[PDB]
């Protein structure tokens, strides 16, 4: 028996709203992807199927693009793999765009796999496209989308009798733009893309009342407000460190709508997430284009040496709620924690507590997982007392966050068990 359902909302589509009561950490569905790849800048270093990061990896000999954490994991993707992995060999060294990859696994999952327990909710075919909406320059775009997709699926789609019934290819990839989810290793780090149709039905909320989380391509939804009976659910769509003005670009150029939530009206948070001096942020900003670049290929040195040169800067700095400069002291604690200087890592990971706090209310599982790791660098450290404070207090986040369902939560217990046995 479902605990939600899908309903017509009054002005945003369709949605998910609930059938019953539901309390804060109360699982509310499970779906693994309808299709999912890994992204650009984790593709190698992650296994293709199961997300997970090592040491080596060892690759497909056809294709050798696809890569895996072990020959399980090879032996397991292949079927989702066979037709994909030689548009993919015949075409090399020319990689397509995450986006074209993501449709061509959806289109060999509708063609030769059985119904998938991830459209039980909603379908693929059923994905809003907001095509009324698009404008000439995305439209033009998808365009060019399409043209890459028939392009690198040349040798495995000649013709529209092997893709689906009705199935078009400029209104499938306005499907992908609006309905795409990034997904984040345990550690919050992006490392695959994927579409879940059934949680597609979500619509968004600067200041939701239910939680997206991932065990490897597997996802779990959450609440982590009260919700009754008939309240539609909501998860954030973005980011949580973004002002109204960024959430509202992103809003339109990705999704085709304008929210009118209070944190939009009262652009909420706004001034503290800007405060220090504008063109030193503006500088910062612009750096964290290459700096997150570096992170999401997992170059760490470089991600710490350029956050290094803004965090300890010898020219004017910002202070640590200042967005941008919290994102280059997450990069660094992420690098640190990776080149094992772990006492650096903690200087920064102890920082962003209280902005986190600020910018991440109630339950949020960016948060629980970053006091996770604070907790973890001050337990390797002997500083029992205050790991206890924070692996419990990352506790009360992540079981509401996380779930029993979350392999993590395991992790958190045995950090919360071990610091207890020293204390
Ligand atoms: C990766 C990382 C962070 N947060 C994430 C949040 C989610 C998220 O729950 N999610 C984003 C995709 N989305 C969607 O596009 O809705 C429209 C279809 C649903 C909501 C995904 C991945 C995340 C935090 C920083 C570490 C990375
Ligand atoms: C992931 S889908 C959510 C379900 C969608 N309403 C449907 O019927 O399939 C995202 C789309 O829903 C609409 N949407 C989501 N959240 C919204 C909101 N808070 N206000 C207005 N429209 C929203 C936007 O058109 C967006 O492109
Ligand atoms: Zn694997
Ligand atoms: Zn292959
Ligand atoms: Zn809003």
């Amino acid at each position: 028996p479902l605990k939600v359902e899908k309903f017509a909302t009054a002005n945003r589509g369709n949605g998910l709203r609930a059938v019953t009561p539901l309390r804060p950490g109360e699982l509310l569905f499970r779906s693994d992807p309808l299709a999912y790849t890994v992204c650009k800048g984790s593709r190698g270093v992650v296994c293709d199927r199961c997300l997970l990061g090592k040491e080596k990896l060892m690759r497909c000999s056809q294709c050798r693009v696809a890569k895996y954490c072990s020959a399980k994991c090879q032996k397991k993707a292949w079927p989702d793999h066979k037709r994909e992995c030689k548009c993919l060999k015949s075409c090399k060294p020319r990689y397509p765009p995450d986006s074209v990859r993501l449709l061509g696994r959806v289109v060999f999952k509708l063609m030769d796999g059985a119904p998938s327990e991830s459209e039980k909710l909603y379908s693929f075919y059923d994905l809003e496209s907001n095509i009324n909406k698009l404008t000439e320059d995305r439209k033009e775009g998808l365009r060019q989308l399409v043209m890459t997709f028939q392009h690198f699926m040349r040798e495995e789609i000649q013709d529209a009798s092997q893709l689906p019934p009705a199935f078009d290819l400029f209104e499938a990839f306005a499907k992908v733009i609006c309905n795409s989810f990034t997904i984040c290793n345990a550690e919050m780090q992006e490392v695959g893309v994927g579409l879940y149709p059934s949680i597609s039905l979500l619509n968004h909320s600067c200041d939701p009342n239910c939680s997206i989380v991932f065990n490897g391509p597997h996802l779990l939804l959450r609440a982590v407000r009260d919700i009754e009976v008939g309240e539609e659910l909501t998860i954030c769509y973005l980011d949580m460190l973004m002002t109204s003005e960024e959430r509202r670009k992103q809003l339109r150029d990705q999704y085709c709508f304008e929210c009118d939530c209070f944190r939009c009206q009262t652009q909420d948070k706004d001034a503290d997430m800007l405060t220090g001096d504008e063109q030193v942020w503006k500088e910062v900003q612009e750096s964290l284009k290459k700096i997150e670049e570096l992170k999401a290929h997992w170059k760490w040195e470089q991600v710490l040496a350029m956050c290094q040169a803004i965090i300890s800067s010898n020219s004017e700095r910002l202070p640590d709620i200042n967005i941008y400069q919290l994102k280059v002291l997450d990069c660094a604690m992420d690098a640190c924690i990776n080149l094992g200087l772990l006492e650096e890592a903690l200087f920064y990971g102890t920082r962003t507590m209280e902005p986190y706090r600020i910018f991440f209310p109630g339950s949020h599982p960016v948060r629980g997982v970053q006091v996770m790791k604070v907790g973890k660098l001050q337990l390797h450290q002997g500083m029992f007392p205050q790991a206890m404070k924070n692996l419990r207090l990352a506790f009360d986040i992540m079981r509401v966050t996380h779930g029993r369902e979350h392999s993590l939560i395991e992790d958190l217990i045995l950090l919360l068990e071990e610091c207890d046995a020293n204390i």
